[PDB]
């Protein structure tokens, strides 16, 4: 077990003045992985005031000092990969070989890549006339706040900080409290690599209390969110009554993978498996909706099963573990009462559809990996995101048809096509309404290709230039050298 | 009396379904100008249904198509911008000396702007490796909304509406019920000009009602809102615990005006007066607070007394005329409540203070030019936007008090700097929290600035380029030409 | 008979004062369509007077004032493509078939595009420190000049004006004695159009004298030229013999079309006419090496055959000719020569290669289109650019091996692949050596399509955004607003 | 010891058989001996980059940054030692070469090793069934020459945004300060740069830059130099393969001090634009043009400012002003000199080489400024770059507008004003590329440079230098119906 977990305010941490503390678990095993304080609503009004000096340093700052502190960051984040995978592994139950591959590397290559553009945000130039020009500033918005979701809490805890602070601004960053620690751990990281004191504060809570004392503090002047729907509707409405903050949210979808008559099904199976069962399926980018034509629909399902039996649940540091339980038992509760419903409303269940029993999983969250096929678009399987491993596949029968039912939903965030035509490729893609699209592939997300969703999907985007863009403001300066004229 | 107005939906006007009508009053006469229908919650549903039959035909089309549709609609408010002037002055009181020069013609000067960029909206591509590369859409949100405010009507339907059609969307746009009259227009201007039908629908109602029906509706991707902060405030929060909706929002302001010692006063009057007292002094972008130094404030306000007495009120279709009521006879009510705060706060009134009187003003919402001096930072008059003819002044003694009592407000919408010094214009306005800074000038809003408000003042921006950009959503696309590798 | 052509200098025809003209030749019937007089040192001096001059008052201008201007002469334009088209077939030889359909319509497409793009021209600011601040400006050249080819007299020279004017330069430009017509027609639209006097001015002569006279002159900025490799390595002489200029090149190509395994052989065979035949085979960007693979070049010769015998020449205004004389009879002369060549070092004539004969033809300078197979890459018409109706069907064995033949070559003009397969497209075309690609297609150059060559093909680039910026300078200014530290 | 080529990361023998010497132009004496690159050399430099620069294209994008950050990182390390070699080869004092020359050499170089993932093409959208993207695709092996008076930086600022843009390239250093560059071939291998990447040929640019000019697989050819061997180069590459071509010469850049300048501000910025490395800058305010009415405050000011110049030794602390680059260098600065007595203009001071212990052994000419000059005498029309300032009197702001844009180069520009109008008014109407207000010489990463007119063609630095050593790739993706008409 670990010594208590504090806050981290102005670099180093501190003790709460809320007196409140919470726990988080190790969902491989139950067992407390350490007692973590929750900040009050006094602590976050010291976090913003230590922000807030931060912000000015770190903004007066020559914008090389500013890269070079990131990637020193960096080089820590490299050098600590499996030990901050191994902390992850326990905090969330996701197996270390995804989150020594993943979880730290993606999260810190949009740190290296935000550092190094930093000396390229500009502002423009307008000529007006001879005797007047505009020039605009892409200035920081100043104190900014993130607030992280459970299932990847370091890389979305880089996600977000990294255009953040390379857009000169401090963060306030508030980790789910199922997984607070691998934050704590990066605020350490920042200081050591020279972030002033205050640009980078953590503060551990819960959402109700120590996530609306952010989301309501007015000095604040940006929230970024990811999370689950339902939480992001009350950061928002919290938000929209207090001080009016520009909020970003990456929400979930229901994305659909549609596999085309011309693919080969063993890429098709692979790709499906990779959509779906990739940390237990509790990935908002998942290809929950499988769209495969009806001639080829069994030989898929087969391919399905014949990969689903390879799934390695285990101990989660052993290397051969590809297959974690999930993160909480009341999150498993409602991924069993979906696939409940599966069953009652008269999917074939193709697969799993039971938690796991034995020694090493009657600890945990476990669920077996699962898989529904003759699937209807009025099942609730297939329109609502279930956040676990539950593959739902669904037939058709000409293209016209799965891109209406492929953007037949509210939600929006990724899609993808398997196919070997290049007409048929492109011309899919570019009718689904979705916000990132996998051709013949699924999950990658490079630093440099803007990501987030469509619809109630999401609002803005997160990596590429824009967002650094995103977390400035513009202010726009007109110099008139002419005569000023008053009609009065 | 003009024939009960209509609702206008894809390409011709059609009754409301809502039974509700409202009036709309000539602030110069308290005569009804024309009695007009209010859309209903179901004709809200048909607007939206109308716009997304029309955005398909109008996406499909080539850029330049729609370019020249644009550039036609421009051409034929140029021809009938005296035309559109006249109902503009009956309709808010604004005299024709401005409606005839600025409010049509900078509308459309943005619709020209935004005409001419559609073919060079472009996405993006990027190599990751030779075996796999990204590229990005630019591709319209689909139906969009628009909810306009009385200051100035056609303008602001037009600064919503050009980028918003430029980047392949439709619009639907709701006016204010104060001024609904010149929105219509516009509409039947843009069918004209060869606008798809559905393209552009205006639904005129009550902010409570129609206006949160569409802020409600879960087809709508963005909404773009100019008016009070209070309202604002309602619209985010309604769009929140809605369909999670991009949102753009320009509000008021308390924009600060700072005269320097080194400043000539006679310039530095002549931009107060324009910053105040345009419009009859309804304009968010107003420098309602006039920082003087303490040394010059007397002889300043022996100019501002000469400026005031050019003001030249009366008929608003004569040209020497130059000063116009207020917008309505409730709003000049809530103007006279903050001249009577300003006076029981002990600010000295320097001229005005009343309603004007006499044949022709007795029958108008008109107020009197007013100006208070020997104002305080704490003063209601100098914390609160009034969106009337009333000018703050206020001493101050070096740069850095007033740079910091200029940013001491919760708006952020514009500022401005009056000083031949190059280094004291360029260092004020880089440390002054306002997205719109007007160096020896004020209120010129080119086509190619952005502009919007810090903090309180607003959430994104309208004009320039980032704009067009601001009303498409990025698709990222991944083409993976490699192998697929998946771990199970 | 038209009458005797003067030169065009600030907005009037003007008598040239060498002495010295030159006459133009129907290619159909061996006529002098005019006699034009020839531009000599004096002319081109007042030229560049009269261009200063102009360029002053143009680049004084708004920015969308000269955006109106330039869309004025797109209409014109508009209503002119038929008469303007038709003098085109007149001095080219080119079927109306074509000229009414490509040569205006394409080239108003690009002064349409950048005349919207205007407003969008740009320069930056970039934050040094507090203290400090740079920002740039695009500035004009000053007076640039044009250079011409024959074989789309009127698109070359809309092409090279219309980022040139675009961008607040005056254009001086000399067309080819072979097609000089149409130039001056289009200095006379510009004109009407509202052209300031002197920014277009056209100056018909011989390439040894007004060129020459042109490409020396000091107060020249910059050259934009498209012609012959040899005539460019001249005007790449005299300009670095004389004043600084800035050179841009769009010269011949010898550009692979390459017939993947898996492509539709009548798809191919209708890619491999366009790219050979248009136009009598006078176009830089043709394909004129087919790469067939060896088990379909059998098959491909026999659809080629068949499309050739369908090739109708005769009257260049009839609605059915597609197929028209070359430019002039020296022209057919250096064709004639590489078909001699192609028969001599042992390459099989498949159908063409003679003068077509009979009433008609026999006053023209007809070439009968020519195929090849059998070819290698030794051969001289395989090695060199013809600029007739000859096309090279080369065959191969796998794509490496037409990769590195298709690259192995000193031009880089264009280039193209057949197949329907997503990966081969992309594949292939990325490992080329060419600035312009078709996939499944030809010929297609968009006004937002950046064009030029790679090696010896070209210098710079044509179209596109881009290309509007190269016809400005950059000035970069550093405002310091600190106290500047002398170590002397 | 005899310096070799650098070719394929490691140092190699010339081919040529010929050698040349650079002096120390504090001593006189020899520093090195170097080999000279022949016409095979050059053949084998170009082919040893065509095989590294694939390789080097294939990384990732963020695989590239890093090895240039690592190259950053040990330029950082051995500025001293780097500093050096650069003031033995070049005469300038140490405090200029530790302070400077790597300082702002590194900073271009780590500023485009982080835009190197932001390197984007264009998508377009034509129809529904058509669409183009766009490539920015190296162009594969380009050559650098470089000059004499900063040649680590030049070569910095050459190699870096050409290798971030996923290119080779060939430098050739300026004979007479070849030292540097081998160094910095030496720290890019070790910073893990592929091998051919960044290959050096000492030389002569009558012989060495000429093989590069005319060599048909160079893609694109940077020069800075002086005009007459610019238009040389220009020339030769006319004759040969169609390159593309950068050039960044001379200028005689005017320094305008307005009528409310501090004259302090004023005499500084003047001397900072005209004596810094011993005035051998080609963006030196060489004619500071100042109001008569003040034309003899100023020129108090300057004798003020000039009186604290501080030769010496080279590798003193104190030391800020040291010999010209060679002694042949030096006779043509004497020879402008001259020109100005015999053209009737006033000398302030200087004009001599200077004499005693430890200056009658090097390359030395004393500071020098004119008064009284008109706009007619040569040395107020041509670039001397050296030690010589021209002091210009005016009456009006058109006249100097006029008189600082008469001429054909067009490379600096600057004013002193603290009047917001009148610089932005000013320098709006001046024909220079680089203008400073209130400053002088600050050149940053960010900041695109270059001249009007005769004074270069193009820019370095900034953003847009990087897309400039690529070349765009346009793709039609046709998935719509071919239509022929035949
Ligand atoms: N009402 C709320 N206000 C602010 N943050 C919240 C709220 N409810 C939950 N959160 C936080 O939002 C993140 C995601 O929540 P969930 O989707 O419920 O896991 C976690 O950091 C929660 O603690
Ligand atoms: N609650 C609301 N929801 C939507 N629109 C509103 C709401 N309240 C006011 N509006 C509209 O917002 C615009 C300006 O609001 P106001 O500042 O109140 O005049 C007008 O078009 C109003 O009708
Ligand atoms: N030496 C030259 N200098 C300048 N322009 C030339 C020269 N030779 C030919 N031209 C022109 O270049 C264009 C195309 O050259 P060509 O390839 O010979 O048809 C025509 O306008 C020629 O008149
Ligand atoms: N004709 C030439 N061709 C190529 N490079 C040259 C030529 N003349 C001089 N150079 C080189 O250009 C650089 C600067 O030239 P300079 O202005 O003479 O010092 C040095 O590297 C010279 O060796
Ligand atoms: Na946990
Ligand atoms: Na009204
Ligand atoms: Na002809
Ligand atoms: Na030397």
């Amino acid at each position: 077990r670990m010594a208590e977990q504090q806050l981290y305010i102005h670099g180093k941490f501190v003790a709460a003045t809320s007196g409140k503390t919470f726990e988080t678990i190790n969902p491989a095993t139950g067992e407390v992985l350490a007692t973590v304080q929750a900040a009050g609503r006094e602590d976050v009004d010291r976090a913003v005031k230590s922000a807030q000096q931060g912000q000015k340093v770190w903004a007066a700052m020559s914008a090389m000092a500013r890269s070079r502190i990131l990637r020193k960051a960096v080089d820590i984040l490299r050098e600590r990969n499996d030990e901050l995978a191994r902390l992850e592994t326990l905090d969330t139950g996701k197996p270390l070989s995804e989150t020594a591959a993943v979880d730290i590397v993606t999260g810190a290559d949009v740190l290296e890549y935000y550092a190094g553009l930093i000396p390229a945000l500009e502002g423009s130039q307008i000529p007006l006339r001879d005797s007047s020009f505009v020039y605009t500033r892409r200035e920081p918005l100043g104190v900014v706040a993130g607030i992280g979701a459970w299932n990847y809490p370091i890389q979305i805890a880089l996600w977000k900080s990294a255009p953040a602070l390379a857009a000169g601004n401090a963060m306030i960053f508030k980790p789910s409290e199922v997984t607070p620690l691998t934050a704590l751990k990066l605020a350490e990281i920042y200081r050591e690599a020279g972030l002033p004191d205050g640009v980078f504060n953590v503060l551990p809570g819960i959402g109700a209390e120590t996530g609306q004392y952010l989301t309501e503090h007015p000095d604040i002047a940006k929230i970024s969110f990811t999370g689950g729907v339902a939480s992001g509707k009350k950061v928002m409405a919290n938000s929209a009554a207090s001080s009016l903050k520009e909020v970003t949210m990456e929400l979930g979808g229901k994305s659909p993978l549609i596999i085309a008559e011309d693919a080969n099904l063993d890429l098709a199976a692979d790709i499906a498996m990779m959509a779906n069962f990739y940390s237990s399926g509790q990935v908002c980018t998942n290809g929950t909706r499988v769209f495969v034509p009806a001639k080829f629909k069994a030989e898929f399902e087969h391919k399905i099963l014949e990969r689903v039996g390879r799934i390695r649940a285990g101990d989660l540091f052993a290397d051969d573990t590809n297959f974690g339980p999930l993160v909480s038992f009341p999150h498993r509760q409602n991924v069993l009462r979906y696939i409940e419903s599966g069953k009652s409303e008269g999917a074939r269940l193709l697969c799993g559809g039971d938690v796991l029993k034995g020694e090493g999983f009657d600890n945990g969250a476990w669920v077996a990996p699962t898989v529904f096929t003759d699937c209807t678009d009025d099942m609730t399987i297939v329109r609502e995101e279930i956040f676990g491993p539950v593959m739902s596949i669904l037939s058709y029968d000409d293209e016209a048809e799965v891109i209406r039912r492929a953007n037949a939903t509210e939600y929006g965030l990724a899609a993808g096509v398997v196919t070997p035509d290049l007409n048929r490729a492109h011309r899919i893609i570019h009718q689904l309404e979705a916000g990132i699209c996998w051709i013949n592939s699924w999950g990658e997300s490079p630093a440099e290709m803007p990501v987030g969703g469509y619809k109630h999907s999401g609002i803005g985007r997160e990596n590429g230039v824009m967002t650094l863009q995103s977390y400035t403001q513009v202010k726009s300066i007109q110099v008139e050298m002419g005569p000023f004229q008053s009609i009065f």
